[PDB]
């Protein structure tokens, strides 16, 4: 998160860290045994870390759990990052409590103008890399689809939505990938891509989760 | 390397990749059993990879060797990155040949105006991160110390030298760290830090190797 603020400790209780010896992506807990993330965060083995605030200090609320099935969407295409969404089933259900909780899936697609919360332990600079310890937060609105399209000519599918500020300064970045954008209580987007991080006229683009509620549900049911 | 060109295969034969399950820093081979890198690239276990061009494909000239002693300078200070230099002794001597060779240590400090070659598998973007497969190269001059000082007020010690372009566009970046700047045949600088990557008025700053020839030699002798 570039240009964001440090989240109050465990105020984003659905946020998870995907770790393979180091933090490389984020995700969201949608029920006690399943995480949703980006298909681009695929790796053969993943340890999911829940209840985190400081990614480098054990503060006493962490639950570390291995991923048992890691399921990318059938039609994920790495060249366009179209259908960038992946489901992770945990080896064991987690114990839900104040600091580790679920986020609801969307009842419908959110309109342009909605303020959303984006969080992650991703890069905090628009140039160079600085990885933060503490979870970062950003309040940002869903952009009009025609501004998304204007910023990325020919690259936006109906499964993508821009969230951010056309002025730049504030955006998600690498390492936030796979993490949540939640707009009053429901998961509406997954961190996916954008040109640079926090550049003017280059808002971040997100996987539009309302287009996948049926896929997510069938996949959970069948697994 | 931002704004650089892909080096001809094995044209930089002293360049090594420090790997701990992934590439995280560079270094230079200065004799058949020793590598010099940045103290900031310290890790408890390191595999040194020599003879590389494509960091992700085995092309047939690679030699992978573990580090036996990893020695940071006694006075390295992580807050200012002053004395950012580290020596690595390999478990076995490597076999030197056309594609794996040594770079000479400096006979003296190079003057402002010298063109140098910088190489690495570091980040190639001034905003966001993109890690390259193929080794990257950049021709860049040593800057006047007063321009270094003007760009980083109060942060430049006599053990640092700026190399780069005040206009921005071309610079080293994260992942190049610990790698070589060679100015007609001798190692004159080690990739260390800078604000951003390739920003105007923010040239890269390098560990000034001519200040450490005696330390490097005593340390090798004693180990
Ligand atoms: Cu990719
Ligand atoms: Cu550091």
């Amino acid at each position: 998160i570039v240009g964001g603020y440090t989240c109050q400790e465990n105020s984003v209780p659905y946020q998870v860290s995907l770790n393979s010896g180091y933090h490389f992506c984020g995700g969201s807990l949608i029920n006690d045994q399943w995480v949703v993330s980006a298909a681009h965060c695929y790796k053969s083995r993943i340890q999911v870390r829940l209840g985190e605030h400081n990614i480098n200090v054990l503060e006493g609320n962490e639950q570390f759990v291995n991923a048992a099935k890691i399921i990318k969407h059938p039609n994920f295409d790495h060249k366009t990052l179209n259908n960038d969404i992946m489901l992770i089933k945990l080896s064991s259900p987690v114990k839900l409590n104040a600091r580790v909780a679920t986020v609801a899936l969307p009842s419908s697609c959110a309109p342009a103008g909605t303020q959303c919360l984006i969080s992650g332990w991703g890069n905090t600079l628009s140039s160079g890399v600085n990885e933060p310890d503490l979870l970062q937060c950003l309040d940002a609105p869903l952009l009009p689809q025609a501004d998304c399209e204007a910023s990325y000519p020919g690259k936006i599918t109906d499964n993508m939505v821009c969230v951010g500020f056309l002025e730049g300064g504030k955006d998600s970045c690498q390492g936030d990938s796979g993490g949540p954008v939640v707009c009053n209580g429901e998961l509406q987007g997954i961190v996916s891509w954008g040109y640079g991080c926090a550049l003017p006229d280059n808002p971040g683009v997100y996987t539009k989760v309302c287009n996948y509620v049926d896929w997510i549900q069938d996949t959970i049911a069948a697994n």
